[PDB]
Parts: structure tokens; C-alpha cells; sequence
């Protein structure tokens, strides 16, 4: 019955609604759901994707380098992470965004010990930038994060 | 007559085609123009915008916080910078991308002296992430970067052939910063234009889409609008 | 009532006493004032200026390059920041120094989220190196830092009792940004004032040297000049 | 005959003229001397001091913490390094500035192999921030840098004509490290002199202000004091 | 009576057992001693040596260049630091390793303020790569690090119970720096001892192998040799 | 007949002679051989190991972390690279040492374009620090370097 540590897999559709970009309504309602579950006394780590901006397969079909395409996708994931952080902060929630790409001015570097400390402090963890390396999927990143931070359950958003 | 160091300011429309996202054809033609002007033998620093992804004021009035909105806009600027770098390097042009927000795995940090050296080595110096500070714009980013790298001119690449007396109109040719302020034209943002006028930096608003326009402007042909002093 | 988050702005006079170098007495006075304000329970970010060492415009007038002059001025700001950190640690106040120019061994890189967390934890957050870019100034640095951290007010520390109608003879009390622009008053430079007006950050110009003035201003007493929206 | 690789050592007097701050005339004289030496075909690494701004020992005597005082002094050395770089670029000499404290935007991190390569390529290699560690001094910095890059001589630039037997009255010509230690002469501080003696690096103390003295010393003429093995 | 901040200098013998390489048992017992003294409630910075791998003077007299010899020695120091960190963390002790030679993937860079914060957080601050500069030793590295982090004492961990009047002899108890210089004892290298004496840093030479010796020295029990002033 | 770009795989035995440490005689004679082949008009990239100092299997058997053990091994490889660079410089050869671990004060970061430029300039390339990541072998690093820098032949030293 229930869980204590949940990793929520959010995709670009959860931030775009099908259209390319950012739709404040969908992100606001998913932030409301996360607020409900976190006030229900659960620890939440949300791993965020960037399909609403870019995908490596589509950029390779357009004819760009795989490494550059994956870095652009990770940047899109970080943008979605910032948007979700803002919408969660609008509901009185303390959130910590960790990016696998070291961008200190934007967020904090990925550290599983810091992440589990934040989870134990009640803060909502937001894993962006994927795994920080090319040739990876956000589902693989979600599995790795769940295995590392000891998340007892993984739940994927659906449309 | 002629500019050796140009700072090409490319707004988000130059990557999105007026829409939201990335347009491969517009980026390809911009890359072709940049490659032509590089093979002409010019030192070019390209300041990227992110209006095709996000704007801080727009997101703030939508409801989001200005700081995170600005950081999302700067990340979109970095994405556009990466796209332009890929398209330029698809044509044999050596490009170095520098971001004012330190992201080592993505691009080298902002080193102005190394950027000047890259320019002297015949490389296109792409400037992303703006100035790395919220409550600012890519226009003042372009002004500051052009002033620091000692650029000869700031080439504002727009979809129109130049600035007009009133939005649809007469297309002006050569104006001054004081005249622009008096007439209330639209060359750049308030802070950007204030800095550019205080430091006496020549601006050249021109239509980049017309083939060879950037080459003519660099060679010194009287096209577009020249805001000088 | 009163301001919970203040961004103090200290100029080179607050570290040089009107001369070139460093006067320990003035820095000790500033440290005592900031210490009692912190003991009052206020979140405070200070922004340091380096006019007591170098001004980029003056060095450019002398003949040096503007970019190098600006970097020398920013290094002077970092030096004054370290001096203030020392004098504040003498008073048992925990301080965190952040420099816009990344120098990890000397201080930590500018991280606004870390700065606001340090403000929450009762630490004085000192800002050196300005904004890290040439052609700007510490007034623009103060405005941008206050906007980004979310500071309630910007406290301009001066040696005089606020903004006057005519520099030497009337002492103003409360005005607006538009009123200051119309009357041609001097609060900050053009870029900083434009940014502050566009974002509506309240400014309080007051004499820090007089004992208790900063505490009174934080509590909300009517002292100096209050430039509001 | 003569020295091919020299490590010039400039103190705060060479940038302040005996006062606090920066005197452009003395820096211009130093730049002219270094420029003509480089035009002579010599590899030169300069090491900058910051006594014209701050001394850690004096600040500790005043009451500040020694570590922070030393970091302020190193930042002052970096500022003087930037001033010298500007004045050398005014003379058309290519310079590379390396700071022991990593500040990538201002200069490049201290890389000895890069420094010797820059020396090979005809660039003056300027060293700021000392050795990057507190409690040391620019004399120790000069000794260590000369040992590491492989400089043939260490040229101590002073305002007097070399080392004297008694500070104000005899002017020495050539001595050894042991002779200097026995007679109690002043060339460098204890740590730098100990390191130099243990490694046998030749020292030449001479007046840089007099025109052509550094060129004569590089060619091999007998001027100033030569402390050899 | 008692030291709160200790800088434990561990020579290469403490990792090699007198041989060349790494001895797991000696490192394990050193880690046990450090863990005991940490659980005693002390702030400890451990400066590592690399004599069990290489010495610059030895390689120079063998024929290799001094600079590369010193860099190999510093890399061996970093390897010993990593081994000590692993053995300490095998016992539940939180250790932070800092190297004066920037190697991000191996260890965090040398940040003295962050190291002091780690000490205040009850973490063992390991110092590797010496001071990152050739023509220096881990003894002067230890002296400089202890002076900068404001350590209470420098604990020289040797295989003997203290310094003697002559190598095999009377074991001294409490001496001064001047007395050590006059008697020609062996506490540290020339430069290291000069710096330590000039800055008045207390040294404590003791046998680390004897269980509880470090704990007794920290608590203030009169063991080993205390070089004070 | 002959080659133009040769990748020489050197192991810790080539620097120790069986004993733990550094033996100047073996490294001096291998430097003499490299001098002969480079004056014969060949481009040489030498990938160096660190078995003379440490091995991941031995350190794991002793009971240390795999990541730390591999970093110590890479540091040993860098030390061997510095020794070989010194002994090659003793014979009037320009050598460039590239380490996969970014240690700017010691050497230059690994860049295949810079490496091939140095090879075309006649300088001898010295690949140390392996591939910069744990769980890799120096033979795997040699294969990767040969495939990247376009080395036409790979030759492994033998005892
Ligand atoms: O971190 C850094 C690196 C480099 N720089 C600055 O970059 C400029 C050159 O950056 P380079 O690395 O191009 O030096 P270089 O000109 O010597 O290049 P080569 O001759 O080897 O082709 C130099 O002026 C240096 O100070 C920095 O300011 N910071
Ligand atoms: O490099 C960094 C580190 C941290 N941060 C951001 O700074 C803010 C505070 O980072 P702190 O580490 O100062 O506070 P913390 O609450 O995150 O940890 P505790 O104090 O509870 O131990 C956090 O929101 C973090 O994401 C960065 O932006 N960059
Ligand atoms: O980060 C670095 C880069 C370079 N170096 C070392 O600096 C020395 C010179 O590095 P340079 O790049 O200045 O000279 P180069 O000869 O290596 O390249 P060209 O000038 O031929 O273009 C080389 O020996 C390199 O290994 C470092 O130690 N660290
Ligand atoms: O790059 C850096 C990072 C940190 N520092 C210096 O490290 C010291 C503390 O380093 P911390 O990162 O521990 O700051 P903190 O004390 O706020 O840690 P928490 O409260 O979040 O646990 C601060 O004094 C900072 O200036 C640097 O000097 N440079
Ligand atoms: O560790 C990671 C995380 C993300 N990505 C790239 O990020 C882009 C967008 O992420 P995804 O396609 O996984 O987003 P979703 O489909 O979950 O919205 C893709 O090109 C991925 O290759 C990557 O390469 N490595
Ligand atoms: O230095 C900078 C550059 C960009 N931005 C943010 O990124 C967005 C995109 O920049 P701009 O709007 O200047 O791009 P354009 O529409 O000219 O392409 C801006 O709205 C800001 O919110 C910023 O905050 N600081
Ligand atoms: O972002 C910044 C902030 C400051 N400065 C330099 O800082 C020096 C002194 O700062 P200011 O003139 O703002 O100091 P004040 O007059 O307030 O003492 C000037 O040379 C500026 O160029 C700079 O270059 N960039
Ligand atoms: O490695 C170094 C070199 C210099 N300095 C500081 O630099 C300042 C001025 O340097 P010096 O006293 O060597 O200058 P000079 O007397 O030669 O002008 C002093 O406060 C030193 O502490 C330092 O801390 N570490
Ligand atoms: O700051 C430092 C520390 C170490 N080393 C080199 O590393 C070797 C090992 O250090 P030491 O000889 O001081 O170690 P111990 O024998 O005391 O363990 C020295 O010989 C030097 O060549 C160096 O050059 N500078
Ligand atoms: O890319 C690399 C290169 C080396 N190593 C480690 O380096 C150590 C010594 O290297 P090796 O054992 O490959 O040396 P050799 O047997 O060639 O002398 C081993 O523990 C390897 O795991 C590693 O982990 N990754």
C-alpha cells in the first residue's frame, strides 16, 4: 500500500501537450499532482526528458552530429526542469534541480548523496540533463537514478 | 570603407523562421551566408538569440519567475548556438562556441582573449547564453561582446531591409544614435542602445536573407541602415 | 514593516576614505554597521566597488585599453571584497564572498541560488568582481544582483545624507524613478537606473557612516532618499 | 656570450614609482626596455610584484588575517601584470599573461610548458599572482619560475645601480651566494635566496630605469651586481 | 594543553614501509590512528609525501630533469593520498582530498576556505600533490598548508620517537627553532624549517606507529619532541 | 614494407624490468629504440601503461574501490609517460604528452586533432592516463587511440 520513494518519469509530452514548446497548463496541473503527492508524505524524484524540444533521431535525420544533438536534448531537459521547478515553487514546495551537465549558475551538479539528503529533508528532487553523456535515453536515466538513489518505485507519466 | 571585425547579431527568428523551435532551412541559409563572408576573409563573432524558444518578459507576464525564465531563455540561446555551430561545420568552417554560463561538456567558457585569438585564426566565434545574467537581452549581449572583442561593426541581421520611419514608410540609409533616439526608431533594446551609443559602436541593420547582403555590408557597399556617430 | 532583504551597495569611498588604497577605519565602521544589522535579523547582500583602486573610464582616458582597465577595476573590487570579509569576520559575522570572475581559490563562483541560501542561513553575502564583464559598473551590478536574489531594497551607501536637488541645496525625502529622470538627479548611472526603473526595485540612498542609519533604514524609518515605483 | 633566457623580476616600485597605485610613466619606461630587449632576440619571462598595492606582512601588522592579506597582494600583482601587458601591447610586443591563481577569463592558468613555448615563439611571458600561495613572496616566485622554465639568468630590476656593501657606500660587481650570505647583503628574501643558492641560478641585480641597461645585461656587459655560483 | 587543529605530515615511509610502492598494513594502521584521533574530536589535515615513489633530487642526480622528476614525485604523492583516502573511508571517516595540481576527475582543486569548512564539518582534509610547484618538498607543503588553514600544530609522523642529538644518543623533549638551528638537528628541510620558524608554527615530531601516540600528542601529553617558540 | 604511423604499446614491465618502480636503463634503451625509429622517418604514438606501479585487480584484492584503484593506475601511467618524455628529450626529440585526465600543469588534454598535428610535425606523441575512465585496459586504450588518430600499425613491446 503506497510507497515512500517514487521516481516520476516525465517526458516532453508532459510539458508540451503534443505541440513543440512549453504549455503552462499541463506543467501547472502536473505540478499540482506532485504537490498533492508530496503533501501526502512521499519523497519524489522527477526525471525529466526533452522530447518537447528535440530528439536525437530527428536531429540525425536532419543531418547533425549525434553528440551535439544529444547535448541540445539535454539542454531542453534542463529547461523543462527549470519550468517544473518554477511551477512547483509556485505551490510552496522546496525543490532541488540536479543536472548531469555541470552548470553551476543554473543548478547543482548531480550527486546521489545530496539527492537522498534532499529527499529525506522533504525537498522534491528534479533530475535533468539525463545522464550527461550522448547515446542515452531518459528511460535509461530514470532506471539508473532509481537504482542509485534507492527509489523504491518508478512511475511513468502517461497521456 | 570595409569592416574587418563584424559581430553578427542573430535573433531567434533567424533560427525559428518566425515559429517556435528550429528551422533547418533558415539555419542552413544563414550558415551559407556566414561561410561566404568568412571565405571573404573577415573576422566574425556571431551573438545568438533565443526568442524562438523563450523570452523572460513573456514568461514573467505568463506567470513564471523572471530569473528561471531568463535562464530558460539563455539555455535556448545555447541550443541555437549549437545548431548554428553544427550547420557551419557542415560546410568546412572552423567555429568556436563560448557560453557565458559555464557548461564545460557543452562548450568552452567565456574567454575574451581566447575568442580574439580564434578570430585572428580565421574562426567564427559563436557567443551563446547571452551575458549569463538574467534581466538582460541578447542585444546588450551583442553590444558588450562587440565592444570587448574590439569588433569593427555590429551587424543586426533582421528579416527587413533596414529600419523605417514607422512600421507598416521610408527606409533610412545612414543615421546617428542621437537621431534614432529623437525619432524613436527600433534598432535595439533600451539598455543595449544606451551602451552602444555611450561607447560609440557602429550598428548596421540589414536583411540577412537576401543573398550577399552580409558580404556587401562587410565590403562597405551602402546597403541597409548604418547607425553611426 | 521594514525590509527583510537588502542589497547594500558600497563604493570605493567606503574602502579608501576618499583616497587611493585602503583605510582600515572606514572598513571597520562599515563592518560594525553591517554586523549590527545582521544581529537585527536581516538578510544582506553587499556589492563592492573598486573606485578606490581603479576606474576603467579614467584608465581609458589615460590611454590604456578599456577592457584591461575594466578587468583591473574588477580585481580591485575583489580585493575590497576580501578586506570587507576580513573586517566582518573580526566581528564574528559569517560571510560568503562570491566573485563574478571565476577564481575558485580566492572565492566561490557566482551562484545566485547559493547566495540566497547563504542569506537564509544568516550569512552576509558579499559580491565582488562586479558582473564579470567590461564596460559595466558596480551600480549595474547592484541592480542586477538585487533583482536576481530577490532583495527587497537596494541601499546605496554614501557619505552624504541622501540625494539632493542640487549638488553643492535641498535634501529630498521620497521620489520616483520618473521624477529622478525628469529632475536630472544622480542616483546611479544610466544603465543601472534604466534596469532598476524597468523592474521597479526600490532604492534607498543614505549615509552609512553615521551610526545606526542602516539599521533605521532596514527597520523602515524615514531617512535619506527613497526612490520608489 | 650573453643570456638567451632571462627572468626579469619587477617590484611594486616599477609600477607605482615609489607611491601607492600606478604611475603610467614608469610602466611605459619598463615596456620600452622590455620591447627593445625582445627586438634584440631574447626570451624573457617577467615576474610581477604587488608592493605598490598591498603587502601581506604589513596588512597582518595592521590587524588583518595573513591569508586574506596575501590573496589581496596576489590580486594586486595580477592587476600590475595586466597594466604591464597593456603597455607592452602598446609597443607591438606579443605578450602572454599567466596567473598562479586560476582566473581563466582574466588570464590563462599557469602552465610552464605553455610558457616556455610562448618564449620560443617570441612572446613576453608575464607572471602574476605570484606562486598562488600565501606566506610566500615574488622573490620566491621569480626563483621558482626561473628554475622551472629553464631561464639562464634572473634579472632583479631595481632603482639603484645594483647591490651595495652598505645601504645609505661601495658598489659591488660580482659575488657568490655564500659571499652574500656571509656579508649579509640584500638580494632576495630568505626563502628565495635559499632556493636559488641550492639550485645555483645566476642573479643579476641592476637598474632597469636607466635606458639600455637590461639590453647590456642580456648581451653580457658588466653592470650591476652578478651573484653567481 | 591540547590541540584542536592538527596538520599531520606523513612521509613516504608511512605508505611504503621503507620500500618502494605501497604497504597495505602500514597504511591501514595509519588510517586506524587517524580514525581514532578523529573520533576524539579533532580537526585534522593530512599532508601526504611521495618519497616511497620518487624524489626530485634523487632523479636529478640519476640523470633525469628536475622539473619532470618533481612532477612524477607529486603524482606519487597524489597516489598515496588516494590510497590513504580509500583506507580512511573503509573505516567510516569522511575525507576530502585536495591536490594543488588541478585534476578534476581525480580530486577537487585546492580551495583553502573549503578545506577549512571541511575541517569544521569534522572531515579529514587530505593534501596531495604537495604545493604543485617543482623545486619544493612535502615538508614546506605541510608548513604552508598548516599556516594557511590556521592549524594549531604540525605533527611530523616519523618512525622514531623523536629527534635526537646525533643519529645512532639522547631524545629531546621540548626545543625551540633557534636551538634546532644551532644544534643542527633534523626536523624538516631548510626551506620548510625557515618558513615554519619565521611564522612561529609549533612542530611535534613523534612516532606514529606506537598506538595512541597521536591521540596523546593531540590531548597534550608530553611525548615526542615539541619544537615551539 | 615499413609503416608511416605506428602506435607503440608500452607496459609497466617496459619501465620496471620486473621490479616495482622505475629502472632508468630499460626506459633509456627503449627511448634509444624510439629515437632510431623516429629518425628513420616514422610517426610514433606510444600508449603507456602503469603495471609497474599498480593494477586494478591487485588493488581490488587488497580491498580498495575500483574507481580509486583505476585513477591510481592512470596516475602511474602519467608518471611513466613523464619518464619516457624525459628520456626521449635527452636524445633531441620533441615529444608531446597527452593525458586523458585533464592535468593542465603536467601535460595537455587528449585531443586527436592535436595529436595528429604533432605527428605530422614529427613530434612523438605519448598517450598516458589511459582512456580517463575506470574499468578499461591499456590494450583497449591502444586500440581506441590507433582507430582515432588513424595509426596505420600497432606494435606491442615484448620482454
Ligand atoms: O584560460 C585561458 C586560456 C587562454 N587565454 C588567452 O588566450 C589567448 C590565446 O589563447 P591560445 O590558447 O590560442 O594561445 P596561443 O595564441 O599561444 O595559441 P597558439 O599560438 O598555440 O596557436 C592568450 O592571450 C591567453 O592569455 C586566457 O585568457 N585564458
Ligand atoms: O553548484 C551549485 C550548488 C548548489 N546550487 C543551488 O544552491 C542552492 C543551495 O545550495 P546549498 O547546498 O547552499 O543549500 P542546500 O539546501 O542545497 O543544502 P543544505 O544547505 O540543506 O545542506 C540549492 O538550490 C542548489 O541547487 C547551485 O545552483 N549550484
Ligand atoms: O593545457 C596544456 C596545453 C599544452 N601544454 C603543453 O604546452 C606545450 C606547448 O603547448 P602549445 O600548444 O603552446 O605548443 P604546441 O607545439 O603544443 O602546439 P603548436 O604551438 O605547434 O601549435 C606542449 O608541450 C603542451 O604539451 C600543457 O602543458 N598544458
Ligand atoms: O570554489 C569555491 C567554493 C567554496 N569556497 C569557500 O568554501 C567555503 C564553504 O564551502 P561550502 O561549499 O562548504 O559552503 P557552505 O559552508 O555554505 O556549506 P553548507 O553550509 O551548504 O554545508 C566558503 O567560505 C566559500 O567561500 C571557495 O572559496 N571557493
Ligand atoms: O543521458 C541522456 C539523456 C538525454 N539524451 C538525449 O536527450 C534527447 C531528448 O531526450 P529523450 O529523447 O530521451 O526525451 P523524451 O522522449 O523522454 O521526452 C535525446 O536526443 C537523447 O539522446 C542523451 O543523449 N543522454
Ligand atoms: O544575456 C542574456 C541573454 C538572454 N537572456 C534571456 O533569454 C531570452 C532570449 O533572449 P532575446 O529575448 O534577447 O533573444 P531574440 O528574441 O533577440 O532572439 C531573453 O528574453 C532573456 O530572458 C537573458 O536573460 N540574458
Ligand atoms: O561588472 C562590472 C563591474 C565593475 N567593473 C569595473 O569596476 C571598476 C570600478 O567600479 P565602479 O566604477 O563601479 O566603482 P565606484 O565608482 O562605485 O566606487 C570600473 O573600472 C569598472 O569598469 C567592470 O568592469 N564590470
Ligand atoms: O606566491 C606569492 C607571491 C606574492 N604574494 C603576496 O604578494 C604581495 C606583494 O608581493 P611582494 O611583497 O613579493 O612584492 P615587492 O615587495 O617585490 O613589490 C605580498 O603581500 C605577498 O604575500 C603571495 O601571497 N604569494
Ligand atoms: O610541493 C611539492 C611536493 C613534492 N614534490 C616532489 O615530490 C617528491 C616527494 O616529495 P618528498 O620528497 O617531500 O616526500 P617524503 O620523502 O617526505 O615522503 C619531492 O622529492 C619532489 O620532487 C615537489 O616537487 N613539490
Ligand atoms: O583507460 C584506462 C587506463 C588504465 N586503467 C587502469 O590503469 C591501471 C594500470 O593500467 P594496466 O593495468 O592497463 O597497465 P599494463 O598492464 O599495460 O602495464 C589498471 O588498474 C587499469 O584498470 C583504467 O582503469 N582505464
Amino acid at each position: 500500500s503506497g510507497y515512500s520513494r517514487v521516481l516520476l518519469k516525465l517526458g516532453g509530452e508532459m510539458f508540451g501537450g503534443g505541440q513543440v514548446g512549453l504549455d503552462p497548463d499541463v506543467v501547472a496541473q502536473v505540478a499540482r499532482q506532485i504537490a498533492d503527492v508530496v503533501r501526502g508524505g512521499v519523497q519524489i524524484a522527477v526525471v525529466i526528458g526533452g522530447g518537447n524540444f528535440f530528439r536525437g533521431a530527428q536531429l540525425q535525420q536532419l543531418g547533425m552530429e549525434r553528440t551535439r544533438s544529444d547535448y541540445m536534448g539535454m539542454l531542453g531537459t534542463v529547461m523543462n526542469s527549470l519550468a517544473l521547478q518554477d511551477f512547483l515553487e509556485k505551490e510552496g514546495i522546496v525543490t532541488r534541480v540536479q543536472t548531469a551537465i555541470t552548470m553551476g549558475q543554473v543548478a547543482e551538479p548531480y550527486l546521489p548523496l545530496r539527492a537522498v539528503r534532499h529527499l529525506e529533508k522533504g525537498r522534491v528532487v528534479i533530475f535533468g540533463a539525463g545522464m550527461g553523456l550522448p547515446y542515452f535515453s531518459t528511460d535509461t536515466t530514470a532506471a539508473q537514478r532509481a537504482l542509485e538513489i534507492g527509489a523504491d518505485v518508478v512511475l511513468m507519466a502517461k497521456a
